[PDB]
């Protein structure tokens, strides 16, 4: 086992917490209680659409314009995007941390695979980013990134938590890790390289 | 080389604590919130009582095992501990200490530390648990090329007359004692300590 890649969302970054508040607050400015029960039946749910059944929640789908139903959801995105900047290592997800330890301790090459523009910036936001010895700039994003690692994608691990994310490396002929995938974690703070060491280990063994 | 007080440092039990007291409050029946539980930061005990009205309804001995049921409790619910609530910086901070065989020391007031860290899958990453400014002496006797960490005054400066460099978690004049003193538990790194440590190593030559 010679590199891990990583993707930035629900893996290293709540980007799902932020995206709650990033909703919430829009809701506050629009004088209507938002909360995670209503949150958590919205996931997956279209921009547009999660909106809708919030102003429907509010009474107030018809209160408002498309236009300014346009605008409301470009705050909740500057609001997210103002949230995503101000990053500091205490936002860091559980486990990841002493995961990075681990693998440096071991030498173990590092990647990130994600689709953000603005990754750079956040693993520097977030402390880690000399951790890091691979950052792709944005299928097989993940081949890419195992170039840059010099290593065979057979000998990488990549960890995940989007549908597709896991078919990307799944089809780029890697060890897949949720968190449809090849070891599934609840949440990061399960993720320690002994885990990943044995599930590997049997994982390639199956074929 | 390194020692540790648990909560504020390692995890927060706080919840847990309160819970444990409420469970209690009820079983007396008796007015219990988390404003009280702050302020009430035995005595506590008599308070609750006081303040509910039945400073007469129990006993001494019947009191006291008011307090045994109650550290049982407590000692049930921090089952609902998972490495999720170690505190930021510290997994990373404690697999470095380890990759360079710095010494990893708990000195809590905690009697449940053990179960504690067990339960944030950490306990092996230690070598010196104290078991009751003796304490992280103690500790360090499980020495002066130590580091310790606290959250509060009491804990900083029987660091300090303990004689060791006292690293500070948290703000203000309940921090002015510290020989360092960070914000939060993710800004203490391993290279930060080590930084600010051969300067106070200096200092002292």
């Amino acid at each position: 086992l010679k590199a891990v890649i990583f993707d930035l969302d629900g893996v290293i970054t709540d980007t799902a917490e932020y995206h709650f508040l990033a909703w919430k607050h829009i809701a506050e400015q629009i004088d209507i209680p938002f909360d995670r029960d209503m949150n958590e039946r919205l996931k997956g749910i279209s921009r547009e659409e999660s909106l809708e059944s919030i102003l429907i929640f509010g009474g107030a789908e018809t209160k408002y314009t498309n236009a300014e139903k346009q605008e409301l959801m470009h705050r909740k995105n500057r609001d997210y995007q103002m949230l995503i900047s101000k990053l500091t290592p205490e936002d860091l997800l559980p486990g990841i941390g002493r995961l990075l330890c681990q693998l440096k301790n071991e030498n173990i090459k590092i990647g990130l695979a994600s689709s953000s523009r603005n990754a750079p910036k956040i693993l520097r936001r977030l402390a880690i980013i000399d951790d890091f010895h691979a950052i792709v700039d944005p299928p097989d994003i993940f081949l890419t990134a195992a170039a840059m690692l010099d290593v065979s994608p057979a000998d990488c691990a990549a960890i995940e938590d989007a549908e597709a994310g896991i078919s990307a490396i799944k089809s780029a002929g890697m060890f897949a890790v949720g968190v449809g995938a090849d070891l599934v974690v609840r949440q990061t703070s399960d993720l320690t390289l002994e885990l990943l060491h044995e599930e590997w280990e049997q994982y390639r063994i199956r074929e």
